[PDB]
């Protein structure tokens, strides 16, 4: 939601008292977060093993969702 965009209580990119981002970072953590910022689409966040499609972040997505 908008009360805790970070679960790391020791991350310097998110304030614990608020559990959110303290600086101007767009994310405190995530599979597609480059420097606490929203990576760009075309970002592989998960790799399939056997016969599955790859997981490319849409860039505006910090964490990585699912595909199959």
């Amino acid at each position: 939601g908008k009360e805790c965009d970070c679960s790391s209580p020791e991350n310097p990119c998110c304030d614990a008292a608020t559990c959110k981002l303290r600086p101007g970072a767009q994310c405190g953590e995530g599979l597609c977060c480059e420097q606490c910022k929203f990576s760009r689409a075309g970002k592989i966040c998960r790799i399939p093993r056997g016969e599955m499609p790859d997981d490319r972040c849409t860039g505006q997505s910090a964490d990585c969702p699912r595909y199959h």
